[PDB]
């Protein structure tokens, strides 16, 4: 019964859409053209639906899918009934543990290229030819909260990449600030259930502003840089497309003589860098918990590919230790200053899933999974983590065979004399399973290291210490890096991270512990201890005004790319607007409108007071994609309300809420004619004011001036004015 | 090392104390006296730390849990770190399958006792005597959403009772609605997959307001009834304390003499009932995720028991075919003017777990555990049920050993021949595993039948009919009982409906859909279906308009228990009151203010632009408790403005859009003095309006009024007024 409408408007076109146009859909259907080597691999497990019967598991044909087997129609289920007990078997039986951290995340398929070969720093096969692609499978997730919580909390973000090489699986396994809160894995459980949910009730979720985490990290100052970003609004990212991404710790590059080079990786977002402002974050994640993975899934189903530049900063192993911090803290970043980011290859991010459990849920990623080319370093959190994800793979995805599971699978060769283990696909021929062998001549066997195609040879590191369970004297020094951080940026940037602070703070129930953070901060910055201080209603004591700060690191006073804002980098594409309309829409400000928005690759959402449709003054018909309480200012970038009927929605109590909150949220406000009146809402200027674009109709110069403040992303000259307004 | 303050405030006091007072704890030490016959058998694994060496899972004492060991204090950590690696291990799999569906839920202990014996009906032991006390342990849940979604979505509600008899584990897992969605439950995986987050991107999370729910909604009529409820406030509940709780399925009581009696189980909330409106709820999403389950927590820690009466509708069997509706159809409701609820018993939850994840988390209830005195009926999606939780139970914890989590174990004994399988914790020493056997002299034994204390027997109802897989006719009605639910909804609570739908539907993204539910809906009421078409930009076609409605539910036209309002039972015990401070409070208002609130059992949370103190016009110093954007207006039920200097928060937006909001949500608000000048934020005419609490002081009477509005919980009338206002 139950069909499709006639018109065949329940399938999306297979066509590049902006966000709304069609119902989104799983990416084999959304772009079929849209192919690399991992993409194509899945094809045999890929399962279609239209024109086949409906079964059981086994391939037996259901007559009647809407009805348990009874002894009459009225009677009890009977036991007989197979097709029921595998239906909610099946069902019963669909949950897997989420990760332990990280549960919270969104991916995609792409590529990535290197722009030059790097084999003479690198004989890793991936970055060794500008014309050799490697698929990528991404993962961009939260840290805290779990799978099902949501986007827009304040929290530290991870970038999982999984190259998929001609040599074996890379995974660079990331997060978007370039150090972690603590320098040794021992005390990795201790932070994570510092910040999880309390045992006792298991509140707060996804977020680090209650009691344990405040109390852990005013014990621990090794954890204040990471703080100071998580509280900065690199914490708070605009989308997953607009944040940076890090490996964080130093490894190493082995080239193919067998030198090594010390390696810092980097992910540059080609998008720009953009963060929300807190409220609208908070706020969002009650309007729209699913913010960000539906911006990458319609970014990527409108073409706006998410694109990021890898980099990486590197170091001779003759310069290890001539720097003022230890290169194998984690908890210390290496400004750009001192060794610059050098441009390595193009990652770009094509296509989405087709089943999100089975490819994302299930996607596999670890830092231990290098390849000929790269190697470790002593960083003690790193070295912890090689043993991690291993270990936890195999009660998350049952076993021992998770490579076997379509998403994690090498497109190149791997075989070995592993056998069995819960659900095992492979089926061994090999009549060996076991080496050396010579039943089976030896093989598979080993590949002596070499220069291409050789096997993994760990690089000789010498080693020389004894036994201890001790944290190097060197990486006992926690307040220069946060005050760096502090001191690079803008003066709002700094203004957020106070509030960021003070807000997290006033939920630590006990005072003593807020009063501890307090003084650790009177550490890295005066200024910023007392601005948080006051906001807390607490006094600095004569000696915490007297303690010295921090020295500068390696004599830098500030450094420039430390800061989201500092260097403008703002590009508008992907970017989206909300377009208020009228019942009697001036078509000719439209038309200009979505010309302009059209020209800068910007996205647009036609809101109203109720859904369907509107006519425009020329008869023109408008579909209404969502009402102006339905999608919130919180998900656009800017404001525009074109000419019309105005009165239509003057008196509109969410239209005037609308840009209010807009307003507060620091984006442009574009008000076409009669539109204009819409002023006296956000209480401010007569004549005009910076960041909202006004105009007798809305022309090229009007666009060109609103397209202009959107590429600087937010009004921060308003700032002032926003905390009178009630919003 | 000694890190807690000398002064001893890390530790909250073991006393009843009101929300926010103290730092939250485990239930066992923030209230040692409360006990019960579960909570007591629970002390065998109980563990304490104060004052305990810190070890391994073997015993071993940890000299430094601080690092890992390395060769060298900058080295490679060694695989012959045996504390690292259990540590990490024990970390790394923490996690369990969460539940398929209800996988967000708050859970408590307390007690249940019967008004009087029920020997007459039924020879369930615990009903069987007013002074038998039965322990329980009560878990409320959403459905949709994973364990890290948020808590005030809208949503049908789970309130699942564990009662741990002497004769048995009783489970009553019911919801807080009247009826289910669909009528077999071999559609409840097509059903739970409609609403769960759409396959390719998971999305959304916590939510029915996309398109494959309405989808299946549309194509599947039997769905409305329950529809019906979740759009209405029912699905947006205050606290799981203000909401009614049913078992939905028609059961069976069991007397001594063998009568078989038909019961329906119902839970009243002795706090009455209250929801929350929708901007309201979805924003505290946002602001707090946590909101249901802290207030639970807290209410307990408060004293402000959650207290409920059982409850039950009782049918002869020679009743069984009287009605219009099927009895054993879950999609259909009872009406109580048909068959009124009979007071049963009280059950109070008064102690708060000690580890979530242990008691709430591995907790596991099934409506299949019951117990002699109660039996089944051939309700089909009962039926079903009674297959599922037992299968989902052994991936979900691991093993047919869960009976032995300690907080699934009986109180009563347990004796079988059942042995083995993952995490045995019982050691038999039966020289026997199997029955009839001579060795062990048969034991242990099986029981006949009895009045008090004997073996399981099922009803012998007679079964007739061929193996079939059909839908009785008699479920084949869906429309009378959804227009029944919706004539007895007041105008407020209709309107609310019109908008829950409007929302939905605005949100599913293929437009027949939403036109195919206003379709079903024009099939249930005209006034209904028109305004949510209206509302959607939707026309109703003449043959819609003359849909001729479906027949009153067995004569009647309206049935005012199906109202959360249209009968007042407010009752303001365990209500907090947001109270705007500034810089000089008159002391003599605060002394008012918050002795009237004590007096009624309702708490207040000070609330200022900062955290601190801030001292009285008498030298009071008034502790805060928040700011106002720490912890908003959604968070209370009202909010009180006291005379002061004023002008210190005239012109704070946040101390505005405070009572915006609060305005808007239909709060009563209290204005003191000059803080009357608050009433040109919110509109209010000199001459005052009703739900607005104003007068020179807070003197006299100003506090009842407030307490009057404050027990008939929104101001309803407001609702033509807040249409408008930006907010
Ligand atoms: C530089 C510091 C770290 C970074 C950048 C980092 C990054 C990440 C990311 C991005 C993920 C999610 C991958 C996905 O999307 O599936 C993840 C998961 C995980 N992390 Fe790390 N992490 C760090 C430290 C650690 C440490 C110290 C440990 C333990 C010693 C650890 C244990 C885990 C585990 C067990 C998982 C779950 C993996 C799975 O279930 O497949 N992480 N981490
Ligand atoms: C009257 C209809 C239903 C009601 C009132 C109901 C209520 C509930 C509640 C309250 C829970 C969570 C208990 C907890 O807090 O642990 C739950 C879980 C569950 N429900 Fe039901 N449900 C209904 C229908 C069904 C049906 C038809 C099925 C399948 C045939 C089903 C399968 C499950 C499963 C598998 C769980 C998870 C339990 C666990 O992992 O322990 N439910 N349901």
């Amino acid at each position: 019964d139950s069909l499709a409408p006639e018109d065949g408007s329940h399938r999306p076109a297979a066509e590049p859409t902006p966000p709304g146009a069609q119902p989104t859909a799983p990416g084999s259907l959304k772009a079929p053209d849209t192919r690399n080597e991992k993409l194509n691999s899945l094809e045999d497990v890929r399962k279609g639906s239209e024109n086949y019967a409906l079964t059981t598991n086994q391939g037996v044909r259901i007559a009647d899918d809407q009805n348990s087997l009874r002894a009459g129609s009225r009677g009890p289920t009977l036991l007989e009934d197979f097709i029921l007990r595998e239906k909610i078997t099946h069902f019963d039986h669909e949950r897997i543990p989420e990760r332990i951290v990280a549960a919270r995340g969104s991916a995609a398929h792409g590529y990535f290229q290197p722009y030059k070969s790097l084999s003479d720093i690198t004989k890793a096969d991936f970055l060794s030819d500008p014309n050799k692609i490697t698929p990528v499978f991404v993962r961009f997730s939260t840290v805290q909260g779990g799978a099902g919580s949501a986007d827009t909390v304040r929290d530290i973000r991870g970038f999982a990449t999984k190259f998929y090489t001609e040599e074996g699986i890379f995974d660079l396994v990331g997060n978007n600030t370039p150090i972690f809160f603590i320098q040794d894995a021992h005390k990795f459980p201790d932070f994570v259930h510092a910040v999880k949910p309390e045992p006792h009730w298991a509140i707060p979720q996804g977020q680090s502003a209650h009691d344990t985490f405040w109390d852990y990290v005013s014990l621990q100052p090794e954890t204040l840089h990471n703080v100071m970003w998580a509280m900065s609004d690199r914490g708070i990212p605009r989308s997953y497309r607009t944040m940076e991404g890090f490996g964080i710790h130093t490894f190493r590059l082995i080239n193919a003589e067998g030198k090594a080079t010390f390696v810092r990786f980097h992910w540059k977002p080609l998008a720009g860098k953009a963060s929300l402002v807190w409220d609208e974050a908070q706020k969002l994640t009650g309007r729209d918990p699913d913010f960000h993975r539906r911006e990458l899934w319609e970014a990527i189903e409108a073409g706006d590919f998410p694109e990021y530049e890898l980099g990486f900063q590197l170091i001779p192993e003759e310069d290890e230790f001539k720097f003022d911090f230890d290169l194998l803290d984690p908890t210390k970043l290496i400004p750009e200053e001192l060794v610059p980011v050098q441009r390595v290859g193009k990652m770009v991010l094509n296509r989405n899933p087709d089943n999100f459990f089975a490819e994302n849920e299930q996607a596999a990623f670890h830092p231990g999974h290098i390849v000929p080319g790269l190697d470790f370093t002593n960083d003690p959190l790193l070295q912890g983590r090689l043993f991690s994800y291993t270990d936890t793979q195999i009660s998350r995805l049952g076993g021992p065979n998770f490579h076997e599971i379509p998403i994690n699978r090498p497109t190149c060769p791997y075989h070995n004399f592993q056998r069995d283990g819960m659900h095992r696909m492979g089926i061994d021929t090999n009549p060996a399973n076991y080496e050396p062998n010579s039943i089976n001549d030896n093989w598979p066997r080993e590949t002596p290291p070499g220069p291409k195609r050789g096997g993994f040879e760990s690089y000789q590191e010498r080693v020389e210490g004894n036994k201890v369970r001790e944290r190097s004297p060197s990486f006992g020094e926690y307040y220069s890096h946060p005050r760096l951080f502090w001191l690079s940026q803008t003066p709002f940037e700094q203004r957020h991270i106070v509030d960021g602070f003070s807000f997290e703070l006033s939920k630590v129930v006990r005072p003593y512990i807020r009063e501890r953070v307090v003084d650790q901060l009177a550490h890295i910055d005066l200024t910023l201890a007392q601005a948080v201080a006051k906001n807390l209603g607490i006094e600095l004591t004569d000696d915490q005004l007297n303690i010295t700060p921090p020295p500068d690191v390696n004599g830098l006073k500030k450094d420039p790319s430390l800061s989201l804002y500092a260097i403008p980098d703002g590009d508008v594409k992907g970017r989206v607007v909300a377009i208020l309309l009228n019942d009697e829409v001036r078509s000719a400000d439209l038309l200009a409108i979505l010309k302009a928005l059209k020209a800068k690759g910007v996205h647009a959402k036609l809101l109203y007071s109720r859904m369907g449709e509107v006519t425009a003054d020329d008869g023109t018909v408008l579909p209404i994609a969502a009402t102006f309480a339905g999608a919130p200012s919180l998900t656009v970038d800017a404001v525009i309300v074109p000419c019309g009927n105005i009165a239509d929605i003057a008196d509109n109590g969410d239209a005037n809420y609308y840009l209010m909150e807009a307003y507060k949220h620091l984006k442009p406000i574009a008000l076409a004619g009669d539109a204009r009146k819409f002023k006296a809402t956000i209480k401010i200027a007569d004549q005009g004011e910076e960041g909202i674009v006004e105009a007798d109709s809305a022309d090229g110069s009007f666009m060109d001036e609103l397209l202009t403040l959107m590429a600087a992303h937010r009004v921060w000259s308003r700032i002032p004015k926003i905390d009178k307004i009630p919003a």
